[PDB]
C-alpha cells in the first residue's frame, strides 16, 4: 500500500498550499493519518496528524499556520498550509496507520514543497 500526495510544488514565501493524500480506501476500519516532512540530510519530523478519533497534533514549527483535516467520503487526508517560510522547504509525506497502529504504517511517495517567492513568481507567471 502506497498513498498518493498532491498539491506540492513551488509557492511564494507567505503563500498557501492545499496538500492532499489519497489514502488506502479502507474506510471500513479506523485509522490515524498525518503528514511528515524531510529536508535534505535532516531527520524526518512530524508536521500534523489525526488519531483514529480525530485528535490533532502539530509539529512545534507549525505555530498555527497549518490545519489538518480528513475526508472519508473522498478517502483523503489534507493539509491546508498558510504563511509558508523558506524553512518549510522539504519533501512532505502522508501516512495512514491502520487501526491507529504505527507498526502497520502506510506511506506516500512524498511530494516536494519549495518555498521561494522569486521561483514561484517565475513559474506561476505572476
Ligand atoms: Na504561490
Amino acid at each position: 500500500v502506497q498513498l498518493q500526495e498532491s498539491g506540492g510544488g513551488l509557492v511564494q514565501v507567505g503563500g498557501s498550499l492545499r496538500l492532499s493524500c489519497k489514502a488506502s480506501g479502507f474506510t471500513f476500519r479506523s485509522s490515524a493519518m498525518g503528514w511528515y516532512r524531510r529536508a535534505p540530510g535532516k531527520q524526518r519530523e512530524l508536521v500534523a496528524s489525526l488519531t483514529t478519533t480525530g485528535t490533532a497534533d502539530y509539529g512545534d514549527f507549525v505555530k498555527g499556520r497549518f490545519t489538518i483535516s480528513r475526508d472519508n467520503a473522498e478517502n483523503t487526508v489534507d493539509l491546508h498550509m498558510n504563511s509558508l517560510k523558506p524553512e518549510d522547504t522539504a519533501v512532505y509525506y502522508c501516512h495512514e496507520d491502520p487501526y491507529g497502529m504505527e507498526s502497520l504504517r502506510y506511506w506516500g511517495q512524498g511530494t516536494q514543497v519549495t518555498v521561494s517567492s522569486a521561483a514561484a513568481h517565475h513559474h506561476h507567471h505572476h
